[PDB]
């Protein structure tokens, strides 16, 4: 490892700003208390082989070593500042990007930053029980790496709050530790982040699908005229890519194991696959349906004056804004969205500014579909017919125009009776979830993997797959 240096590694000259540094250090012990309370369960004395960034360059990014998570060096890292960067969209296109928050947008920027910050500890809270049933040291270590990274994402947003929003900033930093996933009176802001993540199959789906909402929200904010936010999100995207990998390869390894048992037993009978302790592909498809549809609601209403305002004011851009071939102002542009009118799902064009949530949702759908295309290479290579698919965008939605109807995965509007009698085929049943639960059992033997999942293609940081990625320090409970 590179030589220790700073208590809070950073590339923002934190030490030069005494007032700001003091505010973060006053908040730190509160963060550490939250981490001990709501962080990975019973993990206080584990030594975990973790990656820590200590500077933004490739070498400093990849500082691997054993560390207790309580002692993780959470830091603050902005993509390098560019000389003479201009705003790329909206009313202010062509002007210098902002280094400070414009008073007129203070409350909106604050809202955007806090809502993003809120999802980071929510994922840790949702996932805190999982290590008790980790299917391998490798997977246990990946879970912990995701967790400390989401912890750092909370630091990333709290830094912006303290640095740019004064006393309100600090009050937002405190409340971010007071809310709690699933709590009755102070729940987390967004509904999908108040859901349970009850097993490892849900965990891999969540990091494959819901961390991908993180990618598309962060990619939109990485375009912001408010440059400290833009540069914060650009760096965060490198960590988000790791989360997406954990999710995609996690499910890939599960599909691999189930295809192996299908080949061995020579059957696709789910009763027989389950007798052999694997997760049948159809059940995997239900979990895909579930996490996909719940995540889709995170993009918000298809039509929205708020999203239009964020774009025009230069706060939040479209995904890969600069690659888009239009005027980047959209006053006379359209975008095609669906609509529901009685017994018909139809299409219409609306003003582009009013449908930016739907555009972002569509970008995310395209990305998810690419990952699903990659999973499908597995049955294909085994010569099986099974293919995973994404359901219609209107299936199982609680936000927006499809909220008041039922749509089947194959895109029909369906009756209440048909939803009630058939959705057991489309979303995990209580019984499906009990079966998956029945398979969850810790496996901490080095190089060994629980029977429902295959080994990964390679280890971490060139270590053998049977490396002791976690040391439990059992003598010191
Ligand atoms: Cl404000
Ligand atoms: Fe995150
Ligand atoms: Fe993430
Ligand atoms: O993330």
């Amino acid at each position: 490892m590179i030589n220790y240096s700073e208590r809070i590694p950073n590339n923002v000259n934190l030490n030069e700003n005494k007032t700001l540094q003091r505010a973060l250090e006053q908040w730190q012990p509160s963060f550490l208390n939250w981490w001990d309370d709501m962080g990975p369960e019973n993990s206080s004395n584990y030594d975990v082989y973790l990656r820590t960034a200590v500077s933004v360059d490739p070498k400093g990014w990849a500082d691997f070593g054993y560390v207790k998570m309580h002692d993780y060096r959470w830091g603050i890292f902005l993509a390098p500042q560019e000389g003479e960067k201009k705003i790329t969209f909206g009313e202010h296109k062509g002007q210098d990007v902002w280094q400070e928050v414009p008073g007129e947008y203070r409350s909106t920027l604050r809202r955007i930053i806090v809502t993003q910050g809120d999802t980071e500890p929510a994922s840790v809270e949702q996932q805190r029980h999982l290590g008790l049933t980790a299917p391998s040291l490798y997977d246990l270590r990946n879970l912990f790496q995701v967790n400390v990274e989401e912890g750092r994402h909370l630091w990333a947003m709290v830094y912006l709050l303290h640095a740019h929003f004064g006393r309100d900033g600090r009050e937002e930093g405190e409340a971010l530790l007071e809310r709690r996933s699933g709590d009755e009176d102070n729940p987390r802001i967004l509904t999908a982040f108040n859901e349970k993540t009850p097993d490892w199959l849900s965990f891999f789906m969540f990091t494959f699908i819901t961390d991908r909402d993180g990618k598309f929200q962060l990619a939109s904010l990485a375009e912001s005229a408010f440059d400290p936010l833009a540069r914060t999100c650009k760096f965060m995207l490198t960590e988000e890519a790791h989360h997406l990998f954990v999710g995609e390869s996690g499910i890939a390894r599960v599909i691999q194991r189930t295809c192996e048992v299908m080949k061995e037993l020579g059957t696709d009978d789910p009763a027989k696959l389950r007798a052999a302790g694997v997760i049948d592909l159809p059940t995997l498809q239900k979990y895909l349906n579930f996490h996909y549809s719940v995540t889709s609601d995170l993009y918000g209403a298809e039509i929205s004056s708020n999203a239009a305002t964020y774009y025009t004011n230069g706060l939040k851009g479209r995904f890969e804004e600069e690659k888009i071939g239009d005027d980047h102002k959209l006053q006379n542009s359209e975008y095609e969205v669906m609509d529901v009118a009685g017994d018909k799902i139809l299409t219409r064009h609306v003003p582009a500014l009013s449908a930016l949530n739907e555009r972002l949702r569509d970008d995310w759908i395209t990305d998810v579909q690419a990952g699903v295309d990659r999973w499908n290479r597995i049955p294909a290579k085994f010569g099986f017919d099974f293919r995973f698919t994404l359901p219609h965008k209107g299936f199982h939605r609680k936000i927006g125009m499809f909220a008041d109807v039922h749509v089947s995965p194959d895109g029909r509007l369906i009756s209440e009776a048909e939803w009630t009698h058939q959705h057991k085929n489309w979303l995990p049943t209580e019984s499906d979830r009990l079966y998956v639960h029945s398979l969850m059992g810790r496996c901490l033997e080095p190089g060994k993997f629980a029977n429902w999942i295959a080994a990964p293609a390679r280890g971490i940081n060139n270590q053998p797959v049977n490396f002791e990625y976690v040391r439990f320090n059992w003598s010191h409970p």
